[PDB]
């Protein structure tokens, strides 16, 4: 599928001092929370308007609302939840789900182990969080987590990715858009982000 | 000038109920705060970037921040400062100054009456706030009232404005730029816009 870069100033400039080694725990969390916001605003500017017709106190009038539609934010545990609230100032009714991945010794990816959703996953539109998209490995077991649930509308969303997992995530679900603030370089031997920002559970939760 | 209307799909839905009579005092108060909000995301896309060079937890990188400029949001009594804090949230550096103006018995014209403003006034681009556009005439007052004091950048920004109001303002001031979040169709002979949303005011602090 395609991906969108949301290249606001102000997505850009808060991204800059959430890389920075040197912005504490306290100041990355805020900040994580605030670029998630902004994207969320970005991400709903499709929102379908159905045409109402209210009455000011000055008169009537023909006005808009939103659709109505069932939203779903999904976090991939454990840095995934730094970004929902974020999400839930624009959209309170959405609902919210989890999704916990284990890793085995000798294998090349992650796999589903922990799943809770809302009960009418057929029913809404899906958007999977997390900060880093490396390896595509955990948005890949993500997605297939979902689609195994049954929920047909699916997008992935997140703050730094690097090619080889965009990449990862386009041939394994075509169907799935992503949604970008950066997209790096490369990854590096232990696979992380390049530049990127490190370790965002660490960064985020200040703990292991 | 150029009058920006901001149409996204957030804006347009929590217009609806903002216009509505049914809706309280307390609604009303926050869903305006809440389209400040929204609005001053669209407005601020504009900051000009600089690139300076930070360095990650895993390498370094060119990154961009703000441009570095003074902003100034200035409401207009009254009902001015229900888009104030709003605004603030994403420009928490800018600066605030307040603006009164006074009406005479047989006059077409607001005019200045109480200004406070920033120090810095020659530097800072400023933003005027004020619910509603309707004559025009509380606005032009308020952009003499700040080119007297020689700020050379103001822009003017409203959730809803009548045509008589925006031309009076083009007239009156061709370098004054426009946004609005929606564009009603004229006014009654009290000077309401219609369908507009009543009193700002009244249904701001729920007083007289
Ligand atoms: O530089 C990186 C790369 C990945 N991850 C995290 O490691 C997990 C594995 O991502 P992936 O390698 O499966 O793409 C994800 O939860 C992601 O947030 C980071 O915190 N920093
Ligand atoms: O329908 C209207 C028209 C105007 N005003 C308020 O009355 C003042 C006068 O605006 P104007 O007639 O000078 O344009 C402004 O502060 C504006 O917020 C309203 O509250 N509702």
């Amino acid at each position: 599928g395609k991906v969108y870069v949301f290249d606001h100033p102000l997505i850009q400039h808060k991204l800059t001092y959430i890389r920075d080694k040197n912005t504490g725990t306290k100041e990355f969390r805020e900040l994580v929370d605030e670029v998630a916001t902004l994207m969320a605003f970005e991400i709903t500017r499709d929102l379908p308007l159905e045409e109402v017709e209210i009455e000011t106190p000055v008169s009537k009038a023909r006005a808009k609302v939103i659709a109505g539609k069932k939203l779903g934010v999904i976090p991939i545990l454990r840095a995934g939840i730094g970004m929902v609230d974020g999400i839930l100032k624009l959209i309170p009714a959405a609902k919210v789900g989890h999704i916990g991945l284990y890793r085995d010794p000798q294998t090349l990816k992650p796999v589903e182990y922990y799943v809770k959703l809302p009960s009418d996953v057929e029913e809404r539109d899906f958007i999977i969080v997390d900060p880093m998209l490396a390896t595509g490995g955990s948005a890949v077991a993500a997605i297939d987590a979902l689609k195994k649930r049954g929920a047909k509308s699916i997008k992935f969303m997140c703050l730094i990715a690097a090619p080889e997992g965009v990449k990862a995530v386009e041939t394994a679900h075509p169907d799935v858009d992503i949604y970008i603030a950066a997209l790096d370089e490369r990854l590096n031997d232990h696979g992380y982000i390049v530049p990127g920002l490190g370790d965002a559970g660490d960064r985020l939760f200040g703990t292991k």
